[PDB]
């Protein structure tokens, strides 16, 4: 998946197709675009190829890793999700929705102590008060 | 993947793992290259493999390459602030010490790792 495909690109340090600006930023916007028509009508399998396109082309940008772990969490893909909401966090840091995400992934995982973690994270970091009351609820119920 | 299918016994991709490391403490880094790339082929979800290379290519100047491998190494491990320590240094080589800055002061407020948050603070106490 992407973080493969990520993960060999780092390897083999050839050139990439970001290298040379090969897809405009413009035109990169109109993809997304149509990604998130995509997904709001339901048709969740073409986006889910449209957010790939672009995590191959440009990896390391957080609206599209969320676009993709969302799709994930709805599949429940719960792995999957949590591994890229970690990956947007990183490179976002300041927007605790995607550690709100990951508790919720992980709670589906049966791992209530992973997903404790994550909201106790939110409720500690986050300015987002409704996240906040959102993380609460998740951790009365553990 | 080859870790999928258990390709090589666990204890020879232990072995493997520990001579990439000897390599690189010896200095050897183009031969620790080498191992450290053949081990990410093997299992790119292992988090220790993507830190080694990661690291390979940080000492090597390749600052951006080290960093986007670091970002993947942190959504393997989740709680190990470590990779963003490192990349914050990676920043700060990258003369984009802002986001050094934003790197250092995640691993203080995170990290449960006293002596890794000693250090991140050493560094946002020297960026201007
Ligand atoms: N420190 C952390 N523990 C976690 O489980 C986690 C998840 C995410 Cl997404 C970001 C940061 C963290
Ligand atoms: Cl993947
Ligand atoms: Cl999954
Ligand atoms: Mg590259
Ligand atoms: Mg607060």
């Amino acid at each position: 998946g992407s973080i493969s495909t990520a993960v060999i690109d780092a390897i083999n340090s050839g050139a990439t197709l970001k290298d040379i600006n090969a897809i405009p930023d413009d035109m990169m916007d109109d993809i997304y675009s149509y990604a998130y028509d995509f997904y709001n009508k339901g048709r969740i399998e073409e986006a889910e190829v449209f957010f790939r396109f672009l995590c191959i082309y440009d990896f390391y940008n957080v609206d599209y890793i969320m676009g993709l772990a969302a799709i994930y969490q709805i599949k429940e893909q719960f792995q999957q999700a949590a591994d890229l909401y970690a990956v947007a966090f990183a490179l976002g840091k300041n927007d605790y929705t995607p550690v709100f995400h990951t508790g919720q992934c992980q709670l589906r995982l049966k791992a209530p102590l992973k997903a404790k973690e994550c909201f106790e994270l939110v409720i500690q970091h986050s300015n987002d008060e409704k996240l906040k009351i959102k993380a609460q609820s998740y951790l009365d119920a553990i």
